[PDB]
DNA sequence: CCGACAACGCATCAGC
DNA sequence: GCTGATGCGA
DNA sequence: GTCGG
């Protein structure tokens, strides 16, 4: 349904779920805000009042509560109090910073650092990641076309190859699910030499290629199974360059790798259902492996998984594309 | 009533 | 120095 | 904040 439904409810709901989490350090309320915002986005139709709201599932008392001073009022008082509020406002701002939570948040503002320009002038107290999350602000709050990941996908695979042809990369995230546009580049990556019961180099020889042709840029954290980063497309000449990018790299012990990409290509509320299925058939699925669940509720040694489609089968059914994970 | 709401890799801190 | 906790991620 | 044992 279109936004102009009920989207002053939602902002509404959003605004309050950021201030929950930046603010007052509460990811439970957070994510309670997000999820009454999300059942919310998917009604099709225009709430008449909060009572309505309550019947959906994740909206309670309190937010029916709120709908109601909304629809009456056009207005939260609550909300319209913290956004006057300038130590909570700045707070809430700097978090938009990667590398910057709500502590570090709360404490730059209880020194009075509260925009990106005193960020700017106080390199000295940022560590590395705050830094290139500075450098790259309005980047890295830049959606990135379906277009570009693909020449962004296009690249990836072909230094992965170039490093070594045995090397198995799959680009995740909505992206794989056919997403029209996405907020970050989510790479899983294995190799046959590598597998649960196995090199500290697996990783770092593809991330070094990457750099090696200027595709990645910077490097947010990097350890033997894990690197974050930043990566730019390379432009044509006299061209505007493309805004740096988010990107993550995974290296997955090969026997794990499917259910890894399966995990990372969701979507979370698909994971849910095939998970809440797997206990069904009696199998515990997790990002790394499917189980069999013995009578007693134990669950026995990990079962062989060698594509995404023999998950399917274990607890029987027909494989999904990626494209029809919607949930 | 009152605990769960995911888990963990990496960078960095806090304590010894 | 080492080990465990915390912040961050999103 | 919401849900549910
Ligand atoms: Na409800
Ligand atoms: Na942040």
């Amino acid at each position: 349904p279109q936004e102009t439904l009920n989207g002053g409810i939602t902002d509404m709901l959003t605004e309050l779920a950021n201030f929950e989490k930046n603010v007052s350090q509460a990811i439970h309320k957070y994510n309670a805000y997000r999820k009454a915002a999300s059942v919310i986005a998917k009604y099709p139709h225009k709430i008449k009042s909060g009572a309505e709201a309550k019947k959906l599932p994740g909206v309670g008392t309190k937010i029916a509560e709120k709908i109601d001073e909304f629809l009456a009022t056009g207005k939260l008082r609550k909300l319209e109090k913290i956004r006057q509020d300038d130590t909570s406002s700045s707070i809430n701002f700097l978090t938009r910073v990667s590398g910057i939570g709500p502590s570090a948040a709360r404490k730059f503002v209880d020194e009075g650092i509260k925009t990106l320009e005193d960020l700017r002038k106080n390199e000295d107290k940022l560590n590395h990641h705050q830094r290139i999350g500075l450098k790259y602000f309005g980047d890295f709050e830049k959606r990135i076309p379906r277009e570009e990941m693909l020449q962004m996908q296009d690249i990836v695979l072909n230094e992965v190859k170039k490093v070594d042809s045995e090397y198995i990369a799959t680009v995740c995230g909505s992206f794989r699910r056919g997403a029209e546009s996405s907020g970050d580049m989510d790479v899983l990556l294995t190799h046959p030499s590598f597998t649960s019961e196995s090199q500290p180099k697996l990783l770092h020889q593809v991330v070094e290629q990457l750099q090696k042709v200027h595709f990645i840029t910077d490097t947010l954290s990097k350890g033997e199974t894990k690197f974050m980063g930043v990566c730019q497309l390379p432009s044509k000449n006299d061209e505007k360059e493309y805004p740096h990018r988010r990107i993550d790299i995974r290296l997955i012990p090969k026997d794990q790798y499917y259910c890894g990409v399966l995990y990372f290509t969701g979507s979370d509320i698909f994971n849910k259902n095939m998970r809440a299925h797997a206990l069904e058939k009696g199998f515990t699925i997790n990002e790394y492996t499917i189980r069999p669940l013995g009578v007693t509720g134990v669950a026995g040694e990990p079962l062989p998984v060698d594509s995404e489609k023999d998950i399917f089968d274990y607890i029987q059914w027909k494989y999904r594309e990626p494209k029809d994970r919607s949930e």
